[PDB]
C-alpha cells in the first residue's frame, strides 16, 4: 500500500481558530462543516440557534463579538456547505426547520438573520442535512420525526418525502451514493437501508450489522459496498466492510476498543480510504478499502491528548497537493477549532498524480428536475493539478 505511512500533522497554534464556544448540544453530528472558503462550526446557543462562519484564513483568537449565523429560533443540529457552491451552506435546527444561507465573501460583517430559504415540513428538531453530490440544489434533510425530506432548494419545494412508515424509529445517519442514485441510511431499529429515493425502493437491507444497543453510522465505500461503524454485545466499538449484493456475513469485520462514543466514517473515494472519528475521542483512526482480502485495511491512528467534540473535513480543492495532503480535518476542541493535515510522505518534486486522480468538482452533473425525472450521472471531475 502507499497509504501505510499517511500521518497526522496539527497546525500551529496560530494557524487555528481560538476562543470559540463550540455548542455543548449532544448529538452525533461533526458540529463542523469546512470548505476551501470558510470554516464554520456550531455554536453555543442559548437565546435561539447560531453557527459561526470565519474566512479560512482569520485565524487565531476569535473576536468575541464576531458575527453569526442566527436566523434559527433553537440550538443547530448540523451544517452542511453545498458542493456546488461555496457561499451556501445549510442548518438544521430544533426549531424543526432547515435553513439555506448565503455567505459573502469576507464573511459576514453583521450578524445574519434572513436565509435564502426556510425550508419547512418537518414536524420535530433535524439533525441531519445532506447536500445531493451530483444534482443542483438538491437537499435532504433528515429529523426526529423519523421523516427524510428532498428538497429543490431552488423552488424551496419539498420534493421527495420517505414517511415513518421507512423509518419507525430514530434515523441515526444518511449518505448519498457517489453518483446520487441512493442513500444508505441507519436506524434505531437495527436495520441499514439502501434506498432509491425517488421511487422510494428498498434495494438492500442488512438487520443487525452489530450486536450492541449503541448507534450505528453508515456510509458508501468503494462500488458495491458499505461500512457501518456500531458497537457489540460488550459495548467494543466495531467496523465492519458490506458487500451489497450479499450481506449475510461481513467482508470484514473488526473490533475496535470499548468506548462509548459513536465512530463517525468519512470516506475518501480517490484514495479508498476512510477515517474514523467519534466525540469524546482524542484519535483519528484509518483504513485502506481493496478488493484483494482481508478487504478493510487498518493503516494507522492519529493520536493526541485532546478529547473531539467534533471534526470537520476538507474538500480536496482546499488541500495542498504540493505539499502531499490528502486530507485536512477541522478538529473541535471545547473553545478551539484545530486544522490537521494528513499526508503522505514522498520525496519527489513532481506532481503526485496515483495520489490525486481527477475527483468531483463544484459543478453539478444534473439540475434537480433532471435527477428527479430518473437520471443519474456521476460527478462532474476536475484535476487538482490546476
Amino acid at each position: 500500500s502507499k497509504f501505510r505511512h499517511v500521518f497526522g500533522q496539527p497546525a500551529k497554534a496560530d494557524q487555528c481558530y481560538e476562543d470559540v464556544r463550540v455548542s455543548q448540544t449532544t448529538w452525533d453530528s461533526g458540529f463542523c462543516a469546512v470548505n476551501p472558503k470558510f470554516m464554520a462550526l456550531i455554536c453555543e446557543a442559548s437565546g435561539g440557534g447560531a453557527f459561526l462562519v470565519l474566512p479560512l484564513g482569520k485565524t487565531g483568537r476569535v473576536d468575541k463579538n464576531v458575527p453569526l449565523v442566527c436566523g434559527h429560533t433553537a440550538p443547530v443540529l448540523d451544517i452542511a456547505w453545498c458542493p456546488h457552491n461555496d457561499n451556501v451552506i445549510a442548518s438544521g435546527s430544533e426549531d424543526c426547520t432547515v435553513m439555506v444561507w448565503e455567505i459573502p465573501d469576507g464573511g459576514l460583517v453583521l450578524p445574519l438573520r434572513e436565509p435564502v430559504i426556510t425550508l419547512e415540513g418537518h414536524t420535530k428538531r433535524v439533525g441531519i442535512v445532506a447536500w445531493h453530490p451530483t444534482a443542483q440544489n438538491v437537499l435532504l434533510s433528515a429529523g426526529c420525526d423519523n421523516v427524510i425530506l428532498v428538497w429543490d432548494v431552488g423552488t424551496g419545494a419539498a420534493v421527495l418525502t420517505l414517511g415513518p412508515d421507512v423509518h419507525p424509529d430514530t434515523i441515526y445517519s444518511v449518505d448519498w451514493s457517489r453518483d446520487g442514485a441512493l442513500i444508505c441510511t441507519s436506524c434505531r431499529d437495527k436495520r441499514v437501508r439502501v434506498i432509491e429515493p425517488r421511487k422510494g425502493t428498498v434495494v438492500a437491507e442488512k438487520d443487525r450489522p452489530h450486536e450492541g444497543t449503541r448507534p450505528v453510522h453508515a456510509v458508501f465505500v468503494s462500488e458495491g459496498k458499505i461500512l457501518t461503524t456500531g458497537f457489540s454485545r460488550m459495548s467494543e466499538r466495531q467496523v465492519a466492510l458490506w458487500d451489497t449484493k450479499h450481506l449475510e456475513e461481513p467482508l470484514s469485520l473488526q473490533e475496535l476498543d470499548t468506548s462509548s462514543g459513536v465512530l463517525l466514517p468519512f470516506f475518501d473515494p480517490d484514495t479508498n480510504i476512510v477515517y474514523l472519528c467519534g466525540k469524546g475521542d482524542s484519535s483519528i483512526r484509518y483504513f485502506e478499502i481493496t478488493s484483494e482480502a482481508p478487504f478493510l485495511h487498518y493503516l494507522s491512528m492519529f493520536s493526541s491528548k485532546e478529547s473531539q467534540r467534533g471534526m470537520g473535513y476538507m474538500p480536496k480543492r482546499g488541500l495542498e497537493v504540493n505539499k502531499c495532503e490528502i486530507a485536512r480535518f477541522y478538529k473541535l476542541h471545547e473553545r478551539k477549532c484545530e486544522p490537521i493535515a494528513m499526508t503522505v510522505p514522498r520525496k519527489s518534486d513532481l506532481f503526485q498524480e496515483d495520489l490525486y486522480p481527477p475527483t468531483a468538482g463544484p459543478d453539478p452533473a444534473l439540475t434537480a428536475e433532471e435527477w428527479l425525472g430518473g437520471r443519474d450521472a456521476g460527478p462532474l471531475l476536475i484535476s487538482l493539478k490546476d
